């Protein structure tokens, strides 16, 4: 379960939102973004740290995923107000944030 299983993680979450059948099921995919979420902080496809850079710059990757990570859990927020499909777009959002990013930043 290397850096792959990370994505896995996360990959179910955006198979669900697709698929929470109601918000409610929305939240919850949402809910395990927030842990996949900062987890990939030390666990992303650069896992930032490719050797040693300095070592406290890396909570300050987080500033950077902390805006993408913030925008997804806003749709947690958005799910509670009855967004099932306005949450759901905002999945597609996630996936290609990464491709369009350049596979995030690897």
């Amino acid at each position: 379960a290397d850096l792959e299983d990370n994505w896995e993680t996360l990959n179910d979450n955006l198979k669900v939102i697709e698929k929470a059948d109601n918000a409610a099921q929305v939240k919850d995919a949402l809910t395990k973004m927030r842990a996949a979420a900062l987890d990939a902080q030390k666990a992303t496809p650069p896992k930032l740290e490719d050797k040693s850079p300095d070592s406290p710059e890396m909570k300050d990757f987080r500033h950077g995923f902390d805006i993408l990570v913030g925008q997804i859990d806003d749709a947690l927020k958005l799910a509670n107000e009855g967004k099932v499909k306005e949450a759901q777009a905002a999945a597609e959002q996630l996936k290609t944030t990464i491709r369009a990013y350049n596979q995030k930043y690897g």
